[PDB]
C-alpha cells in the first residue's frame, strides 16, 4: 500500500499549503488548537506526573506513558495542524514533488509558531486555576521543566529523532488504516512508547514552559534554557520526522 | 480535514435544537432531564469511588476516578440527549454560520441548563433514598468536595470551567467528526479522564454534588448558597470554553469567506 | 436525535417478544432461565472476586467488581435471550405506544421474570456442586453479602433498585441506537461499573446470590423469606426504574403527537 | 433476536466439520493439532503470572490469570481451526436439528480431543525445552496445580467442566452471532476471564497442564493416572455443559415449529 | 472456515515480496530497516519499565512488560514493512503452494534478515546518544539481560526461539483472516503479551537489544561473543517456528487436493 499512502501523504501537504495561502487566521488557528490539545495531554500526565511522585511509586513514568494518548488522537480526531506531524508531511510530499521545499518551511515556521501560541494561551489559563500555585503538580511541572533545559544538546538531539519517528508513524498509521478506533489505538501505543522511554516533544514542551513561567511558584528556569531546549527538541524532531520517517516513506512508495 | 463540513453538522444540530424546543417544550426539558441525570450517574460512581480510595489514602483516587468518569457523556452522546455544555459549541458555532438566532442560542442554553438540573435533582433526591449517604466513607467525600468547590476563588473556579467545557465540548466535536461509535466513546473517555483528574470544573455534574449534598442530612458542610455561587462562576466559565473557543474556533475553521 | 426510530424499534421488540411467549411458553421460558443464567455468571465471577478480595483488605475490591461485571448484559445482549430488567422499559414503551398492551406486559414481566429465576436455580445448583462454596472467603462472602441484602430496610432497596434498571435499560436503550455491537459492549460494561460499584441492586443478579447462599450447606445466613423480602423490594424498584423511567421518558422522546 | 439463523449457522458448521474429518483425517488433526495448542499456549502464559504473582504473595493472582487467558480460545476463532470444547455446542445442535448424525458427532468429538491432545504434547515437549519450566516458581507452579485437578473429588471436577463448557461454548455462540471480529474477541476474553477466575474446568487446557507436568524432568508428584483421570472427569463434564445445555439450548430456540 | 482462501493471500503475498525486491533492492532493504528499527522500539519501552520495576523490585515487572511490547508488531503491520520472523511463514508456505521458490524464500529470508538488522543498529546508536543508557537501572536491565540472552544454553534458546515465532507468526495470519484493523492490534497485543511474558526468543528483538549493549559506554558484560551465538540460536529457532509449524501447518489447511496433481493427504 506504499504507493497510495506516498500520494496521501504529497496530496495531504498540498493542502497544508493550499490552506496556508488561502487564510493565515484559518492556517493559525488549526495550529493554534494543535498546540492547545498536546498541552492538554501535559495537563493531564504531569498532574498524574504530580500525584504519583508525591507518592513514592516506581510506576510514575508509565501511568504518564499510558495517559498521554488523548495529545494526538485529538489531533488526529479534529484534523488540526501540527508541527511534528508537518515534517513527515512535508518532507514526503516535497519530495514527491508536490510541494516546493520552501512551501515545506512556511508550513514549519507557521504550524510551530502557531502551535506555541496554543501553549501560551493553554499555559495563562492553566495558572489562573490556581492548579499551579503550589503543590506537587506545580513542582513536577516546575522540576521538569528544569531538567529539561539544564540538559546538554546532544542527549535533547536524539530525544527529539526518536520521539517524533514515533509520533510521525502515528500519523502514518493513520492514512494506512480507515478504522478510526485503530488510528487512536496506534496514537496510544507510540504515545506511550516515547513518552515512558524519556523522548522529548517539541510541541510539548511548550506547553511545559509556557506554564512554568506563568506560575509565580519560582522555579529556576529562565527563558534562556527553555528557548535553548525548544531549539535543540525542534531540529531533531525534523530530522526524525523530516529525514527518517519522511524520506523512508517516499522512497517505500514511489513508482520509480 | 471537513472543517466545513463539520460545521454544517454543527449549523444542522442547532437547528434541529431549537426546532425541538420550539416544536414541543416537554420533550426539550426529558431529553435534558436524561442528560443531566446521566452525567449524575458518573458522579455517583466517581465519589462512590473517591470516598472508597481517600480513605484508604491510595495515591490513584483521582486517577481511578478520572477514568471511571467516562459514562457521563458517553450516555449521553449514545442517547443523543441535551447536555447544556455540549450546547454552548454547537447553539454558539451555529449562531455565527446564521443558523440561529442569538435569542435561539439563548433559550436552548437556558433550557438544557434548567433541564439539566431538573434531572440532577430527582438524581440527588433518589440517591439520598438509598442510604449509600447515610454515613461513611462516601458521604465525607461528598460534603469534602461540595465544600470546597463552592469556597474556591471565583476566578479559579471560572478558569476551571474554560478548561473543562474546551474538554466535553471538543469529545462532542469528536463524535461530529467520526461515524465510528466505539472512537466516540474512546474520545469521550479521554477527555474526561484529562478533565476530572486534571481538576476542571463542570457546572451540570457539580449539580448532582449539591443535589445530592443538600438532600442529604449527614451532609451539612455547604449550603444553597455556595451551590448557586459554584454553578454561576463554574457554568460561565463553561459557556466560555463552549461557545468562545470551541464555537468560535470551529465557525473559524469551516467558514467559507 | 432519532428518538422516534427508536421507539419504532421498542415497540418492535416489545411486540416480536409476545408474539414469542403466545406462540411458544417453552422457548420464551428457555431464554429467559438462559439470561437469568447469564446473570448469574457474573454474580459467580464478581463474587469470587468479592471473596478473594476482601479477604485480603484491599480497597479496590468493589471497583474491581465493578470492572468485572460486564459478562452480565454482555451475555443477555449479544444472545438476544429474554432478561426481566431490560423488559420493564421494554414493555413500559411498547404499549403506552399503543403497540402491546397492559395484558401482554404483566405476562411478560412474570414469565421473564420465573424464566430468569429458573436460570439462576440452576446455576446455583451447579456451582454448590463445583463445592466452591464449600469453605473459604468466597463462600462467607456470598455469605455476608446475602444477609446484608436481606437485613436492609425495604426502602433503601427500592431505591437502590431504581437507579439499577435506569442502568440497565439505558445499556439495552444503547444496545438499540447503534450498529457497532463492540460498542455495544462497551456501553454495557460501562453501565454495569457503575451501577456494581455504587451499590446499586439488582433483581435477577440476587437470585443467584440466594440460589447459591441457599443450596449450599455450609452457607446458614440467609433462609428464603430474607431472600423474598430482597427480590420483591429490589424488583419493584427495578420496575419503577426501568418503566416509569425509561420507559415512560423514551416513549416522551419518540412519539409524533 | 436471530435463533433460527444462529441454529441454521451452526447446524452447517457442524456439516462443514464431519464433510472436513470424512474428506481429509489430517487436515482436520492438523486444525486439532493447532487448537489444542493455541490453548496450550494460554496456559503457558497464565501459568508464568501463576508462577510469578504466587511465588509473591499477591492476591491478584487468580485475577489476573483470568484476565490473561483471551488468547486461548481468541486464536482458536480467528484462526478458524478445531477446537473439541466447541464441537460440544455445535455437533449437538447439528445433530439435533438432523444435520448431522450421532456417529458423525462422536467420531468429530473423538478426532478433535486427540488432535487437540496432540498439540498439548507438542507444546508441552517443546515449552519443556526452553528450561523454564526446569526449576523455579513458574515450574512449581505447573507442579502443584498439577497435583490439586489430579486429586479433586469427581464430582466437583465434573461440574467444574460443566460451567467451564457454557462459558467456552456460550464465547463461541457469540462469534456466531456477530459480524465483528473484535466484538468477537471481547465476548472471548470476558467468557475466558470468568470460567478461569471462578474455577471452572477445561480439558484441552488441562492437557498442556499435563502435558508439560509430565514431560518436565524437574518433577512433582502427579503420574499419568492422575492427569487420566482429570481429562476423564472433566471431559464429561465438558460435554455436558456444551451439548446438553447450549447446544439442545440453542436448538430450542432456532428451531422452526 | 477460509484456509485456501488464507493460503492464496500468504501466496499472493510471497510473491509480492519477492517482486518487489526483484525490483528495488533498495525499496526493500529500507522497508526492512524500518521494521527491525520499529520492533526495537519495542524493546527500548519494554526495557525501560524493566528497569523501573527490576530496581523497585516488583513482581508486575514481567506482566506489565509483555503487556507494553505491542507497539512492536502492531506498527510493522499498520506500516505494512517487512519483518524476518514473519517472513519465516509466508515465505514456507508461498513454496509449498508453488507460487515462489527456495532460493527466493532463503534470500527474501537473507534480504528481511539483514534489513532488519539496520534497523535495530541505527536506532541502536541514536538511543545511546540520549544519554538514556549513561547510568542506572535502565542502562543496567539492557546489559544483565543482553548478559544471560548470551550467557544462556544454546538448547534453551532454540527452543525459546520456535515458540517465539509460533506467537509472531500467528498474529501476522490473524492479520491475514481479519480486514479489522483493530482486530489486528489486538490479536498482536494478546501474542505478544504471552510471547514476552511466557519468556521467548525473537531474533530482531535482540538485534537491538545488543545494538544497546555494545554501542554503549558503561559497557558490557558480553563481547559479540554473545550476540552472533544468541542470534544465530533464535533465528534458527524463530525459522522452524515459523516456517515448519505455521508456514507447513497452513499449507496443509490450505491446499485443496486438487493438487492432488502431486500427493495424497488422507
Ligand atoms: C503572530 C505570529 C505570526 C507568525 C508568522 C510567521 C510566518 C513565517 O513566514 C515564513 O518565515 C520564514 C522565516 O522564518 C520564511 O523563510 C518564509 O518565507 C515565510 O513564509
Ligand atoms: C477496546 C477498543 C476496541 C476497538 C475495536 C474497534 C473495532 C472497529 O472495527 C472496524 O470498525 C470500522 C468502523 O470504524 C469498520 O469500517 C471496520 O469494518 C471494522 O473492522
Amino acid at each position: 500500500a506504499h504507493k497510495e499512502t506516498l500520494d496521501k501523504l504529497t496530496n495531504a501537504a498540498i493542502n497544508k499549503i493550499n490552506l496556508l495561502n488561502t487564510s493565515k487566521v484559518k492556517y493559525l488557528v488549526s495550529s493554534a488548537f494543535a498546540g492547545l490539545y498536546v498541552g492538554i495531554g501535559i495537563l493531564l500526565i504531569f498532574t498524574i506526573g504530580g500525584l504519583l511522585t508525591d507518592a513514592g511509586s516506581p510506576m510514575t513514568k508509565i501511568v504518564m506513558g499510558l495517559s498521554f494518548a488523548i495529545a494526538l488522537s485529538l489531533v488526529i480526531m479534529t484534523g488540526t495542524e501540527l508541527f511534528a506531524g508537518n515534517n513527515m508531511v512535508m518532507s514526503a510530499g516535497m519530495l514527491n514533488k508536490g510541494v516546493s521545499i520552501k512551501d515545506t518551511s512556511k508550513i514549519w515556521a507557521y504550524s510551530w509558531v502557531g502551535n506555541l501560541i496554543g501553549a501560551l494561551v493553554l499555559g495563562i489559563i492553566f495558572v489562573g486555576t490556581g492548579l499551579v500555585d503550589k503543590g506537587p503538580v506545580a513542582e513536577f511541572f516546575a522540576n521538569t521543566a528544569a531538567s529539561k533545559a539544564s540538559m546538554p544538546f546532544t542527549a535533547l538531539f536524539f530525544r527529539g529523532i526518536l520521539c517524533n519517528i514515533l509520533v510521525c508513524v502515528s500519523v502514518l498509521c493513520s492514512f494506512r488504516t480507515n478504522s478510526d478506533t485503530a488510528k487512536i489505538i496506534m496514537i496510544f501505543l507510540c504515545l506511550f512508547a516515547f513518552i515512558t522511554s524519556g523522548f522529548e516533544h517539541s510541541v510539548a514542551n511548550m506547553t511545559i514552559y509556557s506554564v512554568s513561567l506563568f506560575s509565580p511558584t519560582i522555579s529556576t528556569v529562565t527563558i534562556g534554557g527553555a528557548i535553548y531546549n525548544l531549539v535543540a527538541v525542534t531540529l531533531g524532531n525534523i530530522v526524525g520526522g523530516a529525514l527518517f520517517m519522511g524520506l523512508g516513506t517516499y522512497i517505500l512508495g514511489k513508482e520509480k
